[PDB]
């Protein structure tokens, strides 16, 4: 008599290369328990279980438990995973995926193939290059003898400037500062962010 599937909600399962992510769904059933979960490309045919990119992982704690995926204490799934390097993206990539979700009873969650889904049982993984996870703080101020031709100390300092109010930064990205001041920050993936030199340096000509 209980003919109601598992409901999800996911989320934007935003990523980025060269970095690991982590996220957590959350089903409930209308009988209070989920007995299995899978995470899977639309295709396939009912009992695919295929999912790509081979580096989307994921698990769900407490499974197959009476009252393990109620309203005041979701099933969650951790969706994670390491991004490689070398994905292909432009300024993302997108891969649409689908968490189905079995109560005692057998009834799964539907896939429907809408992005009116999205961030339910659907949700969309994208791709973004390592340099779209940071926002470099534009704070940090050097006085240099002329903003024309910084020297190689006056380079690095400005350098070591942006270092010391970024923390968050990638320890190995590398961070280098033209003649005129003009800093590029070039992440592991090789992808960049470029600050302005009026927004770091000013000289007292
Ligand atoms: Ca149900
Ligand atoms: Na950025």
């Amino acid at each position: 008599n209980d003919t109601e599937a598992p409901q999800v909600k996911s989320g934007d399962y935003v990523v980025y290369r060269g970095e690991s992510f982590e996220y957590y769904a959350e089903i409930t059933d209308n009988s209070g328990q989920v007995n299995r979960v899978v995470i899977r490309n639309v295709e396939g045919g009912a009992n695919s279980t295929y999912l790509s990119p081979n580096w989307v992982k994921y698990s769900t704690e407490n499974l197959g438990r009476p009252g393990n995926a109620t309203v005041q204490n979701p099933l969650r799934t951790r969706i994670f995973g390491e991004v490689p390097l070398n994905e292909i993206v432009n300024e993302k990539s997108y891969y649409t995926r689908y968490i189905v979700a079995w109560d005692p009873s057998g009834n799964a969650t539907q896939m429907v193939d809408n992005a009116n889904r999205n961030g339910l049982e659907r949700f969309v993984l994208t791709v973004k290059s390592q340099n779209e996870k940071y926002d470099p703080a534009e704070s940090s101020v050097t006085y240099v003898n002329n903003l024309s031709n910084l020297s190689t100390s006056e380079r690095e300092a400005v350098a070591a400037a942006v270092r010391a109010a970024n923390p968050n930064i990638p320890p190995t990205a590398k961070i280098t500062v033209s003649q005129n001041g003009t800093v590029t920050i070039t992440y592991p993936d090789k992808s960049t962010d470029t600050i302005p030199a009026n927004r770091v340096v000013k000289d007292l000509q």
